[PDB]
């Protein structure tokens, strides 16, 4: 029951920080956790980074190849994923992920049959802009608004299926989560570190490196 | 025209950042952009750290008792503003704040009758939680969705109009945005850095100076 597989669609990942790679500072976060006992990273074709990582030979890594877009990697790591029960997907560019937040969020299989994800309570007051111009229509409530974060974890079947579906129907799909939002699943939410950014500007690394160390 | 008076409503803004407070770092700020004029700094009653600062003796500063909500502290302000006709709202616990974002912020004054704010635009996938628990009821579209800052610029009367009438039936007000927002009007919103951050948390100090410096 409490194996899990880790799938981390990586298909800014590649940037160092501390002579590690931030994918290496990802894939090791998941790997901390005892019950993670396999992490299946997705990577495009032709990306010759990857092998000459340690990763490469790591027992507990299985590397195959990713899509085109989000979904299609994770699918892909979820056909190496064995007969684990449980899936825990996460993004290649976040490094900061801390033990004490991934350990609540591997709590809802003992309390969960949809899962749930880490996520962050909206702060700032926020606000929704007219269709078309930067004129704001009106406030958005912050009550109950959660910044989506990862992991993401699922049942690893039902999160196939969802996300199975969510594409051939042609649904627009942000993040695991909506897959299962949009086969009428209503994920956990389980708050984490706000520090628990992703990597996707120049400046983030910096900032990636403060939170790290 | 030209001439802006800047409201502060200060009644975390005492913690310092290389020898220099956060409040101070705040104001000094808005005093490097040549139109603002005059900055009123509202405090507490009864606040005696103002007093032992240089910004007490600053011939462009003046303080005022603000009150005990934040619309009070800014109508408190808006009374010592002089005549001038653009007033720029600002956080007390902002430092961060650069003088690009504070340049296309005053540059409203020559473009609109209404005013706008400093936003940053969402990047996070947004989940809005099930009434009562930490449950995922849908996705937010995030497209459209900004996050408010400060400063915020607005005609000095229709400011003070709309957050009186806001107040008065008993509205629910954040920012002073929201406050036109009540009164039918809808200010711009001018793109700003993300690292615009209000130390509000124990933690945000140590980011703040990271931005900073
Ligand atoms: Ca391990
Ligand atoms: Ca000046």
């Amino acid at each position: 029951h409490l194996d899990v597989c880790a799938v981390v669609p990586a298909a800014k990942q590649y940037l160092s920080i501390g002579n590690q790679t931030i994918l290496e500072h990802s894939v090791h976060a998941l790997l901390a956790h005892p019950r993670v006992k396999r992490v299946v990273i997705a990577i495009s074709p032709g990306d010759s980074r990857f092998a000459q990582l340690p990763l490469a030979n790591h027992p507990q890594i299985t590397v195959v190849d990713g899509g085109d877009e989000r979904a299609d990697s994770v699918l892909a790591g979820l056909k190496a994923a064995g007969d684990a029960q449980w899936v825990l997907v996460h993004d290649a560019a976040r490094p900061c992920l801390h033990q004490d937040d991934l350990a609540r969020l591997l709590a809802l299989s003992e309390t969960s049959r949809t899962g749930g994800i880490l996520a962050a309570p909206v702060r700032d007051t926020m606000k929704r802009a007219e269709p078309g111009k930067n004129a704001i229509a009106h406030t958005v409530d912050r009550n109950g608004l959660w910044h989506a974060l990862t992991p993401q974890f699922f049942p690893r079947e039902l999160l196939h299926d969802c996300l199975t579906r969510a594409l051939n129907e042609g649904a627009t799909i942000t993040d695991e989560a909506s897959a299962l939002e949009y086969c009428g699943f209503h994920p956990q939410l389980v708050e984490g570190r706000a520090d628990n950014i992703k990597v996707t500007r120049p400046e983030d690394l910096a900032l990636a490196e403060f939170y790290l160390t």
